[PDB]
C-alpha cells in the first residue's frame, strides 16, 4: 500500500471525515473500524478524538487498500493518517472504536488493529470499561 496526500475539509464523526483528495471533496470512511454514532455512548468522545487528530495534523494522508475504494454510499474507504499516525489504529487503541467491517481484500492492517483492540480491552478502556 502507499500513502497519498489529502487536505482536511471538515471533521464529521468518529470514523468519517471530509477530505479533499486529488482536488475533489469526498467523505472518507475509516477502514476496519466502527465508532459509536454521536447519539450513542462514547460517540461524542470518538468524534472529539478524530476531530482533534485531523484538525491538529500538519499533514493528512490516505492509504487505500487492495480492494474497493468507494463504498455503496460513495464514501472513500481508506486508512487515514495524521502526521504519520493512523487514525484507524489510534481510535481502536483508545477503546473508542471496535475492529469491524473486515471484508476480504480490504484487510491489510487487520492484525495491527486487532493487536490494538486487545490492548485497549486489557486496559478496560472506554467502550471496554
Ligand atoms: C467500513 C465499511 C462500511 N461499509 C458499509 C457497511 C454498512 O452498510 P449498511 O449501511 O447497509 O449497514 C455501512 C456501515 O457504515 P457506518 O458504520 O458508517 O454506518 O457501510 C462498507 O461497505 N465497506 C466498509 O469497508
Ligand atoms: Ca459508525
Amino acid at each position: 500500500l502507499h500513502k497519498e496526500p489529502a487536505t482536511l475539509i471538515k471533521a464529521i464523526d468518529g470514523d468519517t471525515v471530509k477530505l479533499m483528495y486529488k482536488g475533489q471533496p469526498m467523505t472518507f470512511r475509516a477502514l476496519l473500524v466502527d465508532t459509536p454514532e454521536f447519539n450513542e455512548k462514547y460517540g461524542p468522545e470518538a468524534s472529539a478524538f478524530t476531530k482533534k487528530m485531523v484538525e491538529n495534523a500538519k499533514k493528512i494522508e490516505v492509504e487505500f487498500d487492495k480492494g474497493q475504494r468507494t463504498d455503496k454510499y460513495g464514501r472513500g474507504l481508506a486508512y487515514i493518517y495524521a502526521d504519520g499516525k493512523m487514525v484507524n489504529e489510534a481510535l481502536v487503541r483508545q477503546g473508542l472504536a471496535k475492529v469491524a467491517y473486515v471484508y476480504k481484500g480490504n484487510n491489510t492492517h487487520e492484525q495491527l488493529l486487532r493487536k490494538a483492540e486487545a490492548q485497549a480491552k486489557k486496559e478496560k478502556l472506554n467502550i471496554w470499561s
